[PDB]
């Protein structure tokens, strides 16, 4: 059994700051702690920070996304 | 007088990037960063984990409002 398609255009961000036409975050590395973990799935309730929402998203959708970690060499 | 705007979906976010990796995580030491690093949050960049402007076309096509994460040196 085969099948065709069309133009769905699913959004990545479903609910965060929808009054902002393009969500961009900018941080000075000098004011970060020893570690910051940033969300790349747009499902975190602590956006722009990762709260572990990625896990449920990957399990539900079969995806493989995860966060960006900025840290001091240590 | 009441109506909702439903945007919920069960679609994957990352369509094509490093699918042999079960969970794509990047970790960088700030001491090794230059003046400005711009990281992709849309999973459409051909330079992932870095932003290449793919988010603009995604936003246009889908009506989305995603954009990158910038880590920079204080001015
Ligand atoms: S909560 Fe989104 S990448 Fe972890
Ligand atoms: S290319 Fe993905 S956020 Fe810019």
């Amino acid at each position: 059994f085969y099948v065709k398609d069309h133009r769905n255009k699913a959004m990545i961000n479903l609910h965060i700051q929808k009054d902002n036409p393009k969500i961009v975050h900018a941080f000075d590395m000098e004011d970060l702690g020893d570690k910051a973990v940033y969300c790349r799935c747009w499902r975190s309730k602590k956006f722009p920070f990762c709260d572990g929402a990625c896990t449920k998203h990957n399990e539900e959708t079969g995806d493989n996304v995860g966060p960006l970690i900025i840290k001091k060499k240590e």
